[PDB]
């Protein structure tokens, strides 16, 4: 199936490691131009395999929660590839704040992860308007199901699937869709050991396994080709059945 | 149906207007103790009315920006009362801000919207497990139908529907109950041909909601009448979010 | 708070027992008139509690099934009554039907579930009509989170669903609202006697109950009973169409969670 | 995109014509063999448009409501290919049976629609086993917003929902997948030949694709075939029980907008 994204410049946020870098490669093998942006150089390994499959992929040192990065770094994009057909919102943490951490640790956390979604969205639209580009947001199953003691990663994640809908609302009549990927568990190098593992594991329906970060890329960039032309504001959940099927089955 | 709250203290951000006050009046209606935190007092109308149902329902000052009003509000409230029971988020602004705004502009939305829900559960939370009380928040339809101008209040009502869920997993085994209310349309003070228009796409009825209507669900919720329910959102909209689009 | 329900006559298919049992109780507590439609005679027990508090509340044998039935049980209650405010659905079973067992076996569990409930609305809507009354449709979890070898209970739940939007459209120009309530595990006298044909009885019971979020305990009937007479009554005059679960956090809190 | 279906075996029910034709042809452009189970012979145009991109491809004449005919077409698609890598369940038709049609009309809408696509996965899941393969249901935006006047499909098509999560979850252990498409307004030459019917057929037109928010234009068949095609492949290999609204924003945004 040709997506059509040949030449496609793409900005992929947190887009060296994990579910990004994922994104990232089935960009370039799709021969779209992936821009990482992201806090540290990615590694040579990654670089090797990203070039070889395109050979202008790029990165660029940003730190997504200064402002002034965020737009110094769409302008460089800008100014090196004249265009910008898409922005895979990525970037985050799940930092483990609570109902007990107070406001600042409960702000930090939506620094971290909500309020660069909505900056790179911010100076990437007008861009994305030129090209009737596209967006993904990825979000995380956290962001309907909770999980304890993470107030501010899912207030972050649940703000990022309004803003999905909030987006492709805004953004219709320039042809820019909007939509986004929920994971659940997904296995990247940073995620008793044998136990806690099997133990996850266990709990996600397909397979007792864990999500690759492939298998979110390949929907991620589904999303952004025009084989999703009619598909805006949705999101869509890679999960293996964690989020939807019967808690009771083993 | 007794739901059980008489002598219940509940508080009620922004409670002594449009929606918050219709919660307010049926709290006091219904015997429990409302607590107003809001910006501006309450008209006296307003103060009438409540007190005649609850005389003991108490009006507090509090911007709910400021973090530290927040902590002293309810520490008042546990020092009068003894005790809270209940805790409904309700304050808020829809102040379209758009994706051209930009950060400052965002971050002030989140202010005026989603972080005082936390703040306010931040403090309320350790006096609701000792009642094994309850927290509703009031969220919006734009939460989930998007409006188009408006990411830092979108953002806002969607990540309080997160936290609704957030909320319930993690006070579950206090037996504090989390649950959220989403209006659409609601005649309410500032609101008020652009309104027969609006009223139009209400499938109900063609009619907005009234507060009395989102009051009646959220004080059911709060109450142990609705025990085994926690996480949910509730819909009081007159089919807004969900029936299909071509009707008229 | 006043439901408004006074005198309000309502039907509740499988009104005798369980859920169905809870909500004809409940209504008659809030001094509606309920109509219990079932197949077995109710229990003396549960008829003189219904008596003592609502003295013209009645029970008519029906086999839900038999559209007939249906039709003349509905015409005996206007005959009786004159009106009526409500529907309640909800009788049903989860029969075990699954992907292996045949069109046969598929399509009876369709009649024992699913199809009833569109007999039911059918010959009730033209008089709730008349009275701007209101429906409730008791579905199941399982019409959205699946369980594994039930595709004709499943498939009968989320139709439930399905219809409960379609008729809250259909209906929306008369006043009559329509709504769901989904349960995930309501422990009943029968569900009871289910759990008491398993080895361990105790401790089947805990492994079920294990799994609600909220107290890791089973929801009761009364529990569902009281959101689904809120639904009835005009307190939720801007609720249509919509599904409301009485779970304990079953459908939506982390799977991961203990 | 690499999707690993070259020479997969796909039953696509009304494979021939609007969504289920298009479906065909990309399974054809992507070197899958599409098999298609219809009421009608195809158009010679369509035949041939298939054949050139994948001489395999067959079509089975099927009257869907007899369950013999889907049992042995089944085994006719077993016998001639000795393997099943898909299910696309997609025949279907909104027959506006609203609540005041009764039993006899609700039961044959189930027929219609629901019950086959029951039928179909039950006679085809044995073999998908096999091959780890994959379900598609296409349903409805009616489903889950309602519309009026059709009980009958709305209750098929989201009895179809409930279904995908049910196999979903029956099927996880197997490595079969099961999903499903709900598309809302999506050209068709069908759809064009009911709204061929009207006094104005442009300004009905014209009413309709007003309230699609992407473009205020009708999803095309592509579109819909694109996605369902996509969950058929391992491309979608952690998607199963899910619901993807291919729909131009129809379902979740906003009523007001124009
Ligand atoms: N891994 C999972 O199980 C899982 C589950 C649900 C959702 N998700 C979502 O997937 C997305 C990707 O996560 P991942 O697990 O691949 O993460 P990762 O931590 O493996 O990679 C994230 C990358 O983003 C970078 N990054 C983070 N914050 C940054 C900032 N402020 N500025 C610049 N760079 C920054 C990190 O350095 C890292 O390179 C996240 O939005 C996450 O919430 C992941
Ligand atoms: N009116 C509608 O149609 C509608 C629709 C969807 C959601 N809602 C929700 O209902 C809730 C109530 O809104 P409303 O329509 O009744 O508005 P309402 O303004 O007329 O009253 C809100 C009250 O909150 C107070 N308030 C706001 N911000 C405050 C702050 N930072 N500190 C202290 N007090 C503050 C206001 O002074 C006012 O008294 C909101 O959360 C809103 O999102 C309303
Ligand atoms: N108990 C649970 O855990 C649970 C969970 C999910 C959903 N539900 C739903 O709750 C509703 C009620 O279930 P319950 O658990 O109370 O069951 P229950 O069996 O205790 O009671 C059902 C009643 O309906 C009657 N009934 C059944 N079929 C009938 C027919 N064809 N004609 C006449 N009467 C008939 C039964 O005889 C019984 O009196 C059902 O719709 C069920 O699907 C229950
Ligand atoms: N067209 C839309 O706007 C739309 C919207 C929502 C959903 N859908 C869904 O898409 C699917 C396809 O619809 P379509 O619009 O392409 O339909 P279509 O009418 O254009 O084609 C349907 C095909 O299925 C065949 N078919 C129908 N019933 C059959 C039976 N009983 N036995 C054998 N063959 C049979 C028909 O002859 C026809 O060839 C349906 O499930 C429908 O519910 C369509
Ligand atoms: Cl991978
Ligand atoms: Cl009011
Ligand atoms: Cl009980
Ligand atoms: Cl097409």
């Amino acid at each position: 199936m040709d997506l059509n994204l040949q030449d496609k410049v793409v900005i992929v946020t947190g887009g060296a490691s994990g579910i990004g870098g994922a994104i990232s490669m089935r960009l370039a093998e799709e021969r779209a131009i992936p821009v990482v942006f992201a806090r540290h150089a990615p590694d040579g390994a990654f670089l090797d395999a990203l070039a070889q499959r395109q050979p202008r992929a790029t990165y660029l040192p940003v730190e997504l929660q200064d402002d002034a990065q965020c737009r110094d770094a769409v302008a460089q994009t800008i100014a090196t590839f004249g265009r910008l057909d898409g922005l895979v919102n990525n970037a985050g943490v799940n930092d483990g704040i609570g109902l007990d951490a107070g406001r600042d640790a409960f702000v930090a956390s939506l620094e971290r992860n909500l309020i660069h979604y909505y900056a790179m969205a911010h100076y990437c639209v007008p861009h994305l308007k030129a090209t009737r580009g596209a967006i993904v947001n990825i979000s995380s199953k956290t962001a309907v199901t909770g999980q304890g003691n993470t107030s501010g990663y899912c207030a972050s994640k649940g703000a990022q699937l309004a803003l999905t809908r909030e987006w492709a609302v805004a953004l219709r009549e320039h042809g820019v869709r909007v939509n986004a990927v929920i994971p659940a568990e997904v296995m990247t190098p940073l995620y008793d050991p044998e136990a806690k593992l099997a133990e996850i594991a266990a709990k996600v329906p397909l397979g007792r396994r864990f999500t690759t970060p492939d298998e979110i890329a390949d929907t991620a960039v589904f999303l952004l080709s025009p084989r999703a032309s009619h598909t805006t504001g949705e999101w869509l959940f890679v999960d293996g059945g964690y989020t939807h099927l019967d808690r009771a089955l083993v």
